[PDB]
């Protein structure tokens, strides 16, 4: 259920990569660094 849940959330991640539409502030999240 664990280990199981994070991989049915990872499908979206792939779902995101198809298209180009990356926010510069989402992305800061993401990242730790601030820049």
């Amino acid at each position: 259920s664990v280990k199981e849940g994070a991989q049915r959330k990872w499908a979206a991640l792939k779902e995101k990569l198809g298209p180009q539409d990356s926010d510069p502030t989402e992305a800061n999240l993401e990242s730790a660094d601030p820049e």
